[PDB]
């Protein structure tokens, strides 16, 4: 039904295009993605793996533990659904390998992560997925939580954690016209129907002993993509099948890094710590970035809030170059061991480009792209370079090159030690 324009790659080379790359007609109405869907590779980089294990054991010496849910494909889960050539030609065994490999890495980095492969090759009559669309129907979030929820109860400290009864009951019917059928009909002129499936929603019941434990406060935050969000209901489900609460912190095109890094800047966050952290997100993303984790490490702490820090100021920002610290007396601030804490005037500047500059002349041009959805006041956090060669140097300066920045913008600067 297809045009057979959209069986090329190279067809998807635009911004809003490259997510579909490149889609093929299965039964029905289903449609896959080649790259995304019927992908055969998962994982990250051996850096990628070190830095998933300092995270989880920063995240340790808090008194957190941290439960990663690894979305599985849509060709892991609705393999059935592929034309009998597509499914000929997606090498299935070879993917649910190198995704089970790819979980027990993450277990290998002192991470709890549940195991989804008994849903995959599904049969089932309620579609873990949507048939044009990435996301999950609320049955998938159901099912994928049923799971999630056998691993909370393993964690340490489980027990302890407020108890309650939830129930979930069917509200209304979600539509949903899928972005793959949109983006073949952008390429195709085709039209595919609008889906209208179950939609859930999870309350409290019973009685207002076990709802005590840990003094009553909720002790599970959830951050993670759209995939969380309030439409499939998956944090209702971790609640139903678990019997805690859940702090629902997703934010809708955050993609791998946003939903944690603006519940990682949040005082609540440093004030009333959760005992369990679980992270969604899916098999696309580079789990290795290395400018997430100079962000989420010091993040843990608060960066420089509560610790005096040695160099502070707040300066207008003019359009262009703002020199905005400057080590002016010469003092020691070895850079692989100091971090940044910076805050803009105006909280929907969700951009900071900073450059660094040390005492042999070298810089660091260090831009940071915070999602327009979340809300961090325009606090950012980041540690100073310490890569092999960079970690030694002494800090010189802070710049800040001005963002369509509103009038009267100014910026808050702060450098402190790390602890």
């Amino acid at each position: 039904n297809l045009c057979p324009a959209a069986a090329y790659d190279s067809r998807y080379n635009t911004k809003y295009l490259g997510f579909f790359t490149h889609l093929v007609q299965a039964q029905d109405d289903w449609l896959f993605r080649t790259t995304y869907d019927l992908r055969t590779d998962f994982g990250t980089s051996a850096e990628g793996w070190r830095e998933l294990r300092a995270l989880r054991d920063e995240l340790k010496r808090k008194g957190i533990e941290l439960v990663v849910v690894y979305q599985p494909t849509r060709g892991l889960v609705n393999r059935e659904k592929l034309s009998p050539a597509e499914k000929a030609g997606f090498d299935y065994e070879l993917a649910k390998k190198n995704y089970l490999a790819t979980i027990a890495r993450f277990r290998q980095a002192g991470i709890w992560t549940p195991d989804f492969s008994p849903l995959f090759d599904e049969k089932e009559e309620h579609a873990y997925y949507f048939k044009g669309d990435h996301h999950w129907t609320p049955h998938g979030a159901r099912r994928s939580a049923k799971i999630v929820a056998e691993t909370l109860k393993q964690v340490p400290g489980f027990e302890e954690i407020p108890k309650k009864q939830f129930e979930s009951k069917r509200v209304g019917l979600l539509s949903k016209l899928g972005t793959f059928h949109k983006a073949a009909a952008q390429l195709c002129g085709n039209s595919y129907a609008t889906q209208y499936v179950d939609r859930f929603e999870t309350e409290p019941v019973g009685a207002s002993g076990d709802l005590f434990g840990d003094g009553g406060n909720p002790q599970i935050a959830l951050v993670g993509t759209s995939n969380s969000g309030p439409a499939y209901n998956f944090a209702g489900f971790l609640e139903e099948f678990s019997g805690a609460d859940i702090l629902n912190n997703a934010v809708s095109g955050g993609g791998f890094d946003s939903s944690l890094l603006a519940y990682m800047t949040s005082e609540e966050f440093h004030k009333n710590p959760p005992k369990i952290l679980i992270w969604e997100f899916a098999t696309h993303y580079d789990m290795a970035q290395k400018s997430f984790y100079r962000q989420a490490m010091p993040l843990v702490d608060n960066g420089c809030s509560g610790r005096k820090t040695v160099l502070s100021r707040k300066v207008k920002l003019r359009q262009g170059r703002n020199e905005v610290l400057l080590n002016s007396a010469a003092l020691p601030i070895r850079s692989g061991s100091y971090v940044a804490d910076v805050t803009y005037s105006d909280p929907s500047v969700h951009e900071l480009k900073n450059t660094i500059w040390y005492m042999n002349g070298r810089r660091e041009q260090l831009k940071i792209e915070q999602s327009k959805a979340v809300d961090t006041g325009g606090r950012y956090v980041f540690q100073l370079r310490n890569d092999s060669d960079w970690a030694d140097q002494q800090f010189l300066s802070l710049e800040i090159e001005a963002p369509d920045m509103p009038q009267g913008l100014e910026v808050q600067a702060s450098i402190c030690q790390a602890a």
